[PDB]
């Protein structure tokens, strides 16, 4: 049941070029904190993130998934004209209609033949977009599928710090403010293909989903979020054959340095097997794992053989785990 | 001699099927009424509603209904014209072009009303009016492999935004002829909902079948209709012109993979931006117009619930009989054009 023809032609991520730190955060809000007396870091002690990218201004989501893409057909050495897939899976959108995947298809002047649309399933969507792809290689209906993802977060950071720093800001409401302040800019892109025409590159082999939309209506999610893993790792035994000894890596998405602890914990996972951009770059949101596994390539963490575990636990509540074989 | 598949799609089929009309008529009698200062000013004479677009109607919910909460109704009725429980659902795809948020899921919203199981697999797909074939598409992949029994495509859209937004800006006494003209096709959208619920055929086995299609795509074209929640711009001519030339591409790739001569069709259930737009598709393809069932002219388009809404209808009306071919078709912001078949 497991994908035997995908794999991963190519994988490129972007950084976004402005830092704002959380002590600058800190600094902006020190007013705000002596009133409400907060006598706390919240973002640099406890979230674990001491910094976050901005984009320029005026840089949408489909600019940032645009230039991940060029850097991912590099990475695959392949030209446009190869792509018959376009999905984009950004929680960040350039507009309700068209697609944003479109708009980057425009960009990189993809062919008549490329299909091309959104998928959007919070952190979650990148993975989905991968097996989504996965199925259409696999059926012989495309041989290279680009999967793109920017997000942007400058808008969120000027009205939330904007919102926060007025005279009538209250504290209760104002706290889960602080949430949007853990959120980051970045993009990724990974080029898929039939295994027959690029031997020796990782292999796709699909994953598993359990579910818990009875929680769709932070402290909440971290409990919740972990049962559902759980669930999802019992269900990850059965179809991938996964034992946490067994995997070499696992790139999980990241809400928090407590949430990431918390996770490893729970499933007696050796942290040195995962890696953690949090501090520095903040909740990419479904980018994350596509950005940390081109981080673990290009750093040369991965070995032939390696096999790799991605995961997340998104809103919904969803959580899905999938297997590369590099 | 043996041929393959075409990699069409194989023991897929459409269990269960359901629209909802929203409540509120509102006519383009009222609205020409509300623009008519404003048409006094620009010089317009002509009835661009009515008699240019050709829509005399469109239905809105009330203000506080959401998309999830239209999707819902759709999904529990075609739960019952399917005959089947929540339980049974491994995926949940909802389609629609309105969204409650951008995280979480509208898909995940809908699902957690109506009780989905925690083996179901649910998210959102986006691709202006086709996005619901594309979710049939994509749901029919993992019924195809058999990795699920029955899964749920989902659209609910609601236009009471950009109805209210538009109509205020439209009517500034400083409104531009530029910007009237660019917001003027958001005056012929419509609310509404569908779903489906799709099986595995061995399921179902008198149910109608669904084949899938082709698509083909002209993204150079992307700026043509932009939207948000409030705001649509819309370059009509364009879209025309652009959209029957990509049409004329789509079908050529029809005729090779699904074999289709328009002749041989008993139905086409079209999206549709217009009444003029439609003539010029149907025309220029030479389809038979009596095999094109619209209801632009009272509920406007519904955006990609528009398809899956006239189809429910069709079946609704007694219109569809055993071995009847339908072809559903659209060309979406994008630009895309999608052309796919069902067997009833």
């Amino acid at each position: 049941m497991l994908f035997q023809n995908v794999s991963i032609a190519g994988l490129a991520h972007i950084d976004a070029p402005h830092t704002l730190t959380s002590k600058e955060i800190n600094e902006r809000l020190q007013p705000t904190y002596d009133r409400l007396g907060i006598k706390t870091d919240v973002l640099g002690d406890v979230a674990g993130i001491h910094a976050r990218r901005l984009w320029d201004q005026d840089v949408q989501a489909s600019d940032a998934a645009t230039q991940a893409a060029r850097k991912a057909l590099i990475d695959a050495n392949i030209g446009i004209e190869k792509i018959g897939l376009l999905i984009n899976t950004s929680v960040s959108r350039d507009y309700l209609e068209p697609s944003t995947a479109s708009i980057v298809s425009g960009n990189l002047g993809v062919s008549d033949h490329c299909m091309t649309f959104d998928v959007a399933n919070a952190c979650l969507a990148f993975i989905n977009g991968m097996d989504i792809a996965a199925r259409m290689l696999e059926r012989g209906e495309i041989d290279y599928a680009l999967v793109v993802d920017g997000e942007t977060a400058n808008l969120v950071y000027e009205k939330t710090l904007e919102r926060m720093t007025s005279p009538d800001v209250t504290e209760e409401e104002f706290r889960n403010e602080l949430a949007a302040l853990t959120l980051g800019c970045g993009a990724a892109a990974m080029v898929m293909a039939r295994s027959e025409l690029v031997p020796d590159a990782p292999r796709y082999k699909g994953g598993v989903t359990r579910s818990a939309t009875e929680w769709n209506k932070t402290r909440l999610l971290l409990i919740e979020g972990i049962k559902l893993a759980q669930k999802t790792f019992v269900a990850a035994k059965q179809v991938l054959g996964w034992a946490v000894e067994e995997l070499d890596q696992f790139v999980i998405h990241q809400v928090s340095r407590p949430h990431t602890a918390a996770f490893v914990k729970s499933f007696g996972i050796d942290p040195a097997k995962v890696m953690t951009i949090f501090g520095e770059h903040g909740n990419i949101g479904p980018a994350s794992v596509p950005i940390v596994l081109s981080k673990l390539k290009e750093l040369g963490r991965l070995k032939k053989g390696d096999r790799i575990a991605l995961l997340g636990i998104g809103s919904g509540l969803n959580c899905s785990m999938a297997e590369v074989v590099w």
